[PDB]
């Protein structure tokens, strides 16, 4: 067939119930997850091309970084939690990756204030129990796959995209071949 299990994509021996529709893992440390989001723009692409009523979750992953991967997933929390993804995710890349000016908990809130998030507002979300259970659901899901590499990609639980499986001559091709296999598996 023209998508093969195996080849665009793979099946969890082990499918999770009750999982995000399309789930999304990234770590700010991650290269990869870097030409993802700020080259390729992957999640972007994906969510144009979902059908009607499938939502789209992305969660970040403590395995990269030690301490400061850790604060990244409760900052990124804060960030789901305020709704402010759109707002810190260029930056927060770039601080880690570009940059190289993000290197304690600080630095993060920093992003968030240039961003245009109070201190205050920022400081009451990141100590607030409803960071926490997001912090905890961002660990559940991760935990739910085994999930040990990012970037990844998962549709209901049961699929896991497999990006090698394709052309990355063309960056535009790569992109829309990607985004029409979540769509395709979505509609599986």
């Amino acid at each position: 067939a023209q998508y093969e299990d195996g080849k665009q994509y793979t099946t969890l021996e082990k499918p999770v119930a009750g999982a995000p529709q399309v789930l999304e893992f990234f770590s700010f440390f991650c290269p990869h997850c870097y030409q993802f989001e700020e080259v390729l723009h992957i999640s972007d692409n994906v969510k144009k091309k979902l059908p009607e009523g499938v939502k789209m979750t992305k969660y970040h992953v403590n395995f990269m970084g030690g301490d400061l991967g850790k604060d990244l997933t409760q900052a990124w929390a804060v960030a789901m939690a305020l709704g402010v993804e759109d707002k810190v995710t260029v930056p927060l890349f770039e601080g880690v990756q570009k940059t190289q000016t993000i290197r304690s908990a600080s630095d993060i809130r920093d992003v968030f204030i240039n961003a245009g998030i109070k201190g205050e507002e920022y400081d009451a979300a990141w100590n607030s129990f409803v960071v926490k259970s997001l912090v905890a659901q961002q660990e559940k899901a991760a935990a739910d796959v085994q999930l040990r590499g990012v970037p990844a990609m998962f549709v209901n639980g049961k699929y896991q995209l497999n990006p090698q499986g394709m052309d990355t001559s063309n960056m535009d091709v790569f992109v829309q071949q990607y985004a029409d296999t979540v769509k395709y598996l979505s509609e599986k």
